[PDB]
């Protein structure tokens, strides 16, 4: 399938144990895609002071359309030193490895894979 329905656990930034996917734009996008597929991907909602607590390069999920079965359609955009790789709509948050942190909520997304 071109799109996969996912429910992403929403993590508080201060709980997050692994704060990024790796060391290059290409690696973080690769790792983010693999974790999304394996159900080992969390979502941190972006607010004042959140991003400087995470590791660059960042992976964002961004709204790709204006929501089948409640799932917002999203795509991945990476950022490193203020340059983004990809072009999409509004940020739903920043992706991180999920390694068993207790979520505060779930974000239903339809991921273009």
């Amino acid at each position: 399938k071109t799109h996969v329905q996912l429910s992403l656990p929403v993590l508080q930034v201060r709980d997050v144990l692994v704060r990024g996917f790796g060391d290059s734009v290409e690696e973080v996008l690769s790792e983010a895609r693999q974790h999304l597929k394996d159900g080992t991907c969390g979502l941190v909602e972006v607010e004042k002071g959140v991003l400087p607590q995470l590791e660059q390069p960042y992976v964002f999920i961004k709204r790709s359309d204006a929501a089948p079965h409640g799932h917002v359609m999203v795509e991945l955009v990476a950022e490193l030193e203020g340059i983004q790789y990809g072009r999409s709509g509004e940020t739903l948050g920043v992706l991180v490895p999920h390694v068993g942190e207790i979520p505060v909520a779930y974000r239903k997304v339809l991921l273009r894979k």
